[PDB]
Order: C-alpha cells, then structure tokens, then sequence
C-alpha cells in the first residue's frame, strides 16, 4: 500500500516531446556530436532551421576558435561541473552568444542553449553576497525556521522573484508553506496548506531526480523536438532544463496568478523533504544559469542543514525526557519490578510523552492512569499489534482508518500510541492522547483540489485559492519523534527489568 | 585515570597574550566600542600605535560612509553570520581595507583585521563552483574513505596548500594519516602514526570548542596585545584567528619541515574525530578567510556525514549477518535451553561478528566454541565484565588496552563482542578474534616525541620524524560497525526469548 491516488499521479511529464522556447535543444551524437534531434525554434534563437542542423556536426555551426574547448567539453565524463559551456554560434559571419548547459541521460547527449547576450545585468555585488552571507546565515541557523527564512531571503535578493516560499511536504504528500519573503505587491501564502494533488507524484519523484526547474512565463508555444529518421522514439527530458512542463500545471499557475516560476528541491536522506519555491506575479523571470546554480546551491546546503537544524528544536527536551526515563528506570530496579513501576512515578510515565493516560497489562489488571477509553470495554484493542507483522510501536492520531471502532463507538480520545512487550503478542503498554480539535487553514477548497472536464472529463486544477479553513475531526497532538524512540527506550529498559521475573 | 593528562597538556596555550602579526587584534568595550586591547603591531598594519588606538573609539579610525553600518553590526547579538565584516580603516589620507572578524568570548568584544585583498568575478565564480562541486561530491560519496579522499582533495583545492591530509585519532589519541592529497614531490605522509602528545589534551579540547586554525608562517614574531590600565588581565584568546600558537608547536613545525599550516576540526557525537589538516613545505599560505571558512564548512559537512558513510559500507556483509541473525533466531525459539540453540552454531555464532571464538555465559556456566578459550581460567575476563557499564556491546581492537592482564593470552587481541543479557552482572556472550601481529609505522620514535634535547624543565619534540616501524601485539583486526550492530541486535533478541518464559 503506497500513494497511489487519483490520475493525477500518471501523466509522462518526462517525455512531452517539446521544451520552452526561450532556448534551444540539441541532442549529439557521440563521439561525432551530429545533431540527431533539434527544437524547432532553432529560426528565432540561432538563425537556422531544425532542418538545417539536423544530421550536421555540431562544429560546422560554431565559431573556429571555439570549436576545441567547446568540444573537448562535450567529450568530457565530467558535464555537470562544466556548465555552462561559452558556445559561439556563427551563421553566415554573424555570432551569437549563449550558455550552453549539457547532460546525458538514457543514453542522449543533450545540450540546451538559453542565450546570454542582451539580458539584465546580475549585478556581481549582490550575487557575491548571496553566495557568502547566505552560505554564513544557513551554518549559523538555530532552528529549522531560521535557516528556512535566510533561504527565502537570500534566493529572493538573488532573483528578485515577487516570493519566495518553502513548501514542506507532510506525511500524505500535501504541504503547507512554512517561510515566505515577498513583495509587499504579493498576497501571504504563509500558514496554508496545500493539497498533495496539486504537485502529484510522478512530479514529485522526478523532483527527487532533477532538483531545479524554472518557468521564466507561463505564456509560451512549446516548440517541438524534431528528430532525424530512425531517432523518432520519445526523448527523455527528465534533465533538460528547458522541457516544456505539464499544460494542467501551466493552468494551475495562471488560476493562482503567477506569470513565472522556479523551484529547487529539498532533499532529506535522499527523500524529496520540500521544495524553495519562487513566483512572480506580473512580468515574466528569465533568470541566467550561474543565478539559477547559486540558488541550487543554497538549497544544497539547507538540505545537508535539514535533519541538524530540527534536532536542534529537541536538545532542549530530551535529556529532559532521557534524564525522566532514568528516574523510572531507577524505580524499577531498586523498587517493585514493574507492577506498581511506571505507575508511582506517573507524571514522570506520561511527562515521558505527553499523554492523559497509560496502559499497562502483563496479563493484568489493567490499570489506567487515567479516562482511558471505555476502561472495560478497551478489550478489542489489546490485540493490534497482532494483525499488521510489527514490532512494532503503534502510534497514531487518526484513529478513522486503522482501528476506526473510534466512529462505530467514537471515543475520542482517539489519540494511541503502543508498544509490546513479550513475544506471542500479550502484554501491552497504552499512551492515549485527549483531542485538540485544529483549524487547518488550507489555499483554496483541498476537497476539490482535482476537477473534471468534458465528456470523459479530463483533468483541471481548482480555480479559487482563497483560505479556506478546516475544522478538522478524529486528531490529536502530533506523536514529536520522542514519543517513539522514548517509548523505544523505555519498552527496553523495562524488558531488562522485567527479566528479574527469573528471580 | 584512562587517556590522558600528562606534561604536554599543561601549556594555557589560550592565553598567550600575543597574536600572529598579519592582522591586528582589538577588543572594543560595549555598549560604547572603546579600544580597550590593541596588538602592538598596530603600525605596520593599520598605520597607528597601540598607544594611540587605545582609549579611542573604533568609529574615529572607520571610513566615514561605513561607520555607522559597522558599528550597528559589532553592536549585533549576532556576530557570526555577519562575518567577515567590511572594516575600512581610515588614517588621514589612505583608506585600508580589512576583514573584520568579531565575536564575543569572557565578556569580551573581539574584532580582528586581516588585509582583505578584493575579489574579481573570475575566479570568486570559480571559488564558488569549487564550493559548490565540492559540496555534492562530499554528499555523493559511497563510503567512508572516499569521503575522506574528496575533501583532501577539496580542500587543496580551494586553498592550494602543498599537502592536506585526514588525521583521524585513536582510542587512546593517538592519530592516523588515513587519506592525503599532495604536490606529488612531497613526502607522502600517508599511512604515519603520531603520537598523542603531538596535539596534547589542552589543545584537543580547545579545538573541540574553536573548529578552524591556521598558521600562514611558522617564522613570525608575535605581536604582544596591550591593554589599558585596568583590562590588564590575561585575555582568552580561545576563539581569535590570530592567536600566537604554542612555540613548541612551531619548532615541531619546524622539525617537520613545514613553514604553513591550516587544521579543521573533525567532530563525531561531540568529541573530537579527527583534523582535516593542511601543510606547506615552503613559502607562506595566507588563505583569505572566505576561503578558510568554506573549508570549514566542508569539514562541517564531513563530520556530519561520517556516521552515514559508514554505514554504506559492506553491504553484502549487511544482509549476511542479518540472515544469520534470523536462522540465531529462529532456532533459540525452537528449542529447550535457548543457549544450546546458539551453542550447536559455532558457524552460525561465529560468523555473525566474523570471530574465531565464542563463550556464552548465562545462569551458572560457560560453553566455548570456537578455537579460543583462553583456558578456562576463562572465569578472570568473566567476572571483570561483571564491573563496568556491561549494556550496550563492549567492544576493542586491543583488549589489553582496559584489561592488562588481556597480554597472557594469544587467542583475544580481539576484543569482544560483546555483552551483559540479563542486567545483574550475570550473563554474558563472547567473541574472541586471534591477533594481527602487525607493524605500526611512527613518524619519529614515539618513545622520544618528547625528547629533551638539553634539557631539563623545558619541552622539546622530536627533531627526526624519519618512518619507524614498530610490531605491535595483542591488536586483533577491527570490528565493523555492521559487527557491532549485529552484536547489539542479537543482545535484544536473546533478552527477548530469555525472559519468553515457561514451556
Ligand atoms: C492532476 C493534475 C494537477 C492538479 C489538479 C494540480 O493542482 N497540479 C497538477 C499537476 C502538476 N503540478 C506540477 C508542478 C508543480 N506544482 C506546484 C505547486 C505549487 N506552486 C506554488 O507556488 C505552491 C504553494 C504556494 C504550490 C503547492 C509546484 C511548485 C510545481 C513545480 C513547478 C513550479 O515550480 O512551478 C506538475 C509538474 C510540472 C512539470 O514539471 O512539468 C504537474 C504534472
Ligand atoms: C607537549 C608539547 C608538544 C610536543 C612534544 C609536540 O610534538 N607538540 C606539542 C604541543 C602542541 N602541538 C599543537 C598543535 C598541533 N599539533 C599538530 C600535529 C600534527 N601536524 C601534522 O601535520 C601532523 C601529521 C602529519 C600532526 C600529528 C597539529 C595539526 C596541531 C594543530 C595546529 C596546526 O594545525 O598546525 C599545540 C596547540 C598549538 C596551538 O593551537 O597553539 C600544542 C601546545
């Protein structure tokens, strides 16, 4: 059982056989770099026709003296950290200037060229700072919402986006927006939450692959990729920066008024944690590569930051709960066992992981601590964790899916976390935690997040992302890692005591 | 009491009351930015007498225009990220131009200047590039050693330093050159072991705190720092750049022949793992703090990575011994006595931690399997695990090393493996690897690292560091960490069938 939803998560965002058309795609052949494949806005961009270039080698289009670097560079194993290569590009005697950024992929060497001539200027100044003084607030960060407003900071000084926010993604793949720094021009994203359908997940696993993408306008014709003969099958664009991007996304951003875009992807032991998410509101944001990169970079570093910065936010605690878990572990070696155990040092038991009340049961007697549920009629629970193969810490809030007994019987407080003892699955120690009832505040209605179209009818994204407040039924307050690991801590621990049963 | 503080470790080499006189040292009071201490190299630097610094305020001597902005930053809580600041002192006429390095230690403003030199768009573009590459390949890395491989050669990179090796210390501080990257006519120090009192224990635990150090030429007179009438005592030096390093380490320096130094503190769950240190043969090195810094955020992100590479390591070993650890299982749950379920897997036992010998100790008892019973005066290393903190798993390369008397045996270099079952000192299980009689290669004698070399109450090192090989007995061959956690996890499920019950 995975996530797996709706059709959203199906359409081949990876092949659309097309790229943006404010720069050119090639494909070379190696080793001869014969152009296999071509988009057809060559005209505008380099003043020749797709046709004109295909099945030519590359060198014949580029200026002499550029022609032994440039191609040097294309042969070489090390592409990624040679971009963007000064490609020369001469038709008739006329030059033209461009940063060409190559990778290979399945197979293809691709090489994408976005003209660097007459665009704005990058001051040098401000790039250096971002680069420097934004390496030195992420190190310096306390917490995860400190190093998450120097990125948003720092990548908006550097690209003068209208906003720039982190998305972070929940447990069930939707987000929510938890750093923003805008344009005063710019409605707040900050505190909402956002649907997992509206970033699915064949995107999100091509977002775990290739960590940037930009749209400098929403507003484009995508130029198809035309191929020589025997070269027609769908290339792979999962790397190219200019592939044209899905047209349900493109009207998803102009519902939201967003005219350009750009996101970077944040990365947590090699699972997509968010992404820097940029917009603008009006005008288009054609941002060059080395600007692009240095944002790539701040993102590289926030990732390595992630797991420190938030384990940051728990030293505080810890050695609280750690130096807790020693006094009940003191009171059950010098004391009983285990029987009146956990149970005299009570506020040390549920101050371990916050609950209301506990749940012992070696064969017991049983033994709250306390408005457990139904007390007596609680005998359907003591089982559970003989029905999934764990051993297992059950822990949850939303206790509507896996045991949900808390709607044909509700209770409420149907906040649970267990974990077991023996080995044919008996005794059983219970944290149940009361009901805080949250408003999630939510962009747009999350319920119709997907809409459907004709006849058949296709797929097409919400039209309003006006807040929209959720009242939100069955949860309690989140199980903070601790709950686990110090209730891991503790099931062992108290095994060790329970073992002076061979006494 | 263990390892260690002898003679070397006494020197307060964090009160030197002299700085390198490349830069200048200030310390400013607060709220009102007086120069309370000034180092008396002064003149050469900034172009005016400790005697006319002192008693001034910082502003009268800073750039009219940046003034304000300056004192607004040293006034900040905040100093780190805000370095280096912009320090653009003014005398008359010229205006000089620093790197202003501030923070706060004691209760003390400290600001250092080092003569900046300003950047060029080629190559700080190229610096960051490097910054940038050398960061992925850092996360990339598929094991230990070749993390440790790609930052020397990142590092020398980015500084250019003749030499730059990991130094990794040992159990008893002694260290290990276990990956260099060099000029290749140098000495290839790869492979050397030095002896602890080369970074005595003041110094190792200063560089726990201050994570960067270099020495840009061991030939330098050092600054004295005057004070005012007042502020006379000793000034903690422990976190200033230019603090005068201890003379013994310089003509240990000079022994070596280096003339420039650069070390990276290393840090694995808060204690000291190892230097990423960096060595000039001849000539100077003074590396621009932006450099500097960059390369100690590389060691930050190494140090954060150690524990991870680790991990990646054998990985078929991995499933092995979890197959293993599975057929262990599944048969001291069929079975009578649960030891015999373990006892009748010499092969099993044996090649879960890749030992040559086992002894399971539990309610009475000892039953031995593999080719090492120590004799069964075996009952002398039984009872003396009865002492210690026997949980989690114990575990040495040299067991001579906590148990002296660990020399009469042949058969145990190695180490243990492992651990206490039931908590009470009672029962334990043993694994025993035979010994590598092996050669340890020193860089001098260690056994005259301090060589008096006149010389009575003065320190002295080593003049020669020509390779000296040593035989070493009684070290085993080390445990892997994918050992150690099999060893803990058969631990937790032996304590699980033990206390699994009756029948
Ligand atoms: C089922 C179809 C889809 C519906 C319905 C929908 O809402 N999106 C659908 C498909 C889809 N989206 C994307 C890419 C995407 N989506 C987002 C979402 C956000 N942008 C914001 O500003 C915020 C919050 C403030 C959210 C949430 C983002 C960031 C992206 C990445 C591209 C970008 O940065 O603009 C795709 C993939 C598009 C592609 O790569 O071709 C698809 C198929
Ligand atoms: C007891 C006195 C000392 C003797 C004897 C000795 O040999 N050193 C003594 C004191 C001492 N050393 C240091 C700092 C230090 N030492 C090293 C050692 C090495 N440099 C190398 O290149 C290698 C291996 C190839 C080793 C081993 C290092 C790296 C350092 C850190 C400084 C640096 O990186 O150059 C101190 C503290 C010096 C200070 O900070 O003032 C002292 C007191």
């Amino acid at each position: 059982q995975e996530v797996d939803l709706t059709n959203c998560d199906r359409e081949p965002i990876h092949i659309p056989g097309a790229i943006q058309p404010h720069g050119v795609l090639l494909v070379l052949s190696e080793p001869g770099l014969v152009l296999t494949h071509a988009s057809e806005n060559a005209p505008a961009v380099l003043g020749n026709s797709a046709e004109q270039l295909l099945g030519a080698p590359l060198g014949h289009f580029i200026e002499p003296s550029v022609r032994e670097p440039l191609e040097a560079d294309l042969r070489s194993a090390r592409l990624k950290q040679l971009n963007p290569l000064k490609v020369v590009w001469r038709v008739d005697g006329v030059d033209r200037f461009f940063d060409g950024i190559a990778h290979r992929h399945q197979g293809r060497l691709i090489l994408e060229l976005e003209p660097s001539s007459h665009r704005e200027a990058v001051p040098f100044l401000s790039f250096f700072h971002a680069v420097r003084d934004g390496l030195s607030r992420l190190r310096d960060a306390r917490d995860l919402q400190e190093l998450c407003e120097a990125v948003v900071q720092e990548v908006r000084g550097l690209t003068g986006f209208d906003r720039a926010i982190i998305y972070r993604f929940d447990a069930e793949w939707n987000g929510s927006v938890i750093a923003e720094a805008r344009d005063a021009r710019a409605d707040p994203y900050l505190g909402l939450h956002f649907p997992a359908s509206d970033i699915p997940r064949q995107a999100r696993e091509l977002y775990q692959l290739n960590w940037l993408r930009i749209i400098p306008t929403i507003d484009y014709q995508p130029a198809r990729v035309r191929a020589l003969p025997g070269h027609g099958e769908p290339l792979d664009l999962s790397f190219s920066v200019l592939r044209s991007v899905s047209p349900i996304h493109l009207e998803y951003l102009h519902n939201m008024g967003v005219q350009a875009s750009m996101s970077i992807s944040l990365m947590k032991d090699g699972k997509l944690w968010g992404l820097i998410s940029c917009t603008q509101v009006s005008g288009t944001r054609y941002v060059p590569y080395e600007v692009r990169t240095a944002c790539e970079f701040l993102g590289e570093v926030m990732s390595s930051l992630l797991a420190a910065k938030e384990g940051n936010e728990d030293y505080d605690q810890r050695i609280r709960a750690k130096s807790i878990h020693a006094a009940l572990l003191e009171r059950m070696a010098r004391e009983v066992d285990f029987v009146s155990g956990l149970a005299s040092q009570e506020s040390g038991l549920l101050e371990l992981v916050h609950a209301h009340g506990a749940a012992i049961h070696f064969h017991g007697r049983t033994t709250v601590l306390g408005q457990a549920p139904s007390d007596e009629a609680l005998t359907g629970l003591i089982e559970w964790l003989g029905s999934r193969t764990g051993e297992g810490v059950f822990c949850t809030d939303r206790l509507a899916r896996e045991y949900p007994e808390a709607q044909a019987f509700q209770e409420v407080a149907a906040g649970l976390m267990a974990f077991s003892m023996s080995r044919g699955r008996n005794n059983f120690v219970l944290w149940f935690r009361p009901e805080a009832v949250q408003t999630v505040n939510w962009s747009g209605n999350p319920t119709k997040a997907v809409e459907f179209d004709q006849g058949g009818p296709r797929l097409h994204p919400r039209k309003s992302f006006e807040l929209w407040k959720e009242t939100v039924r069955g949860r309690c307050l989140p199980w903070k890692a601790y709950e686990v690991e110090a209730a891991s801590e503790l099931r062992r621990s108290i095994i060790d005591v329970a073992l002076q049963r061979s006494e």
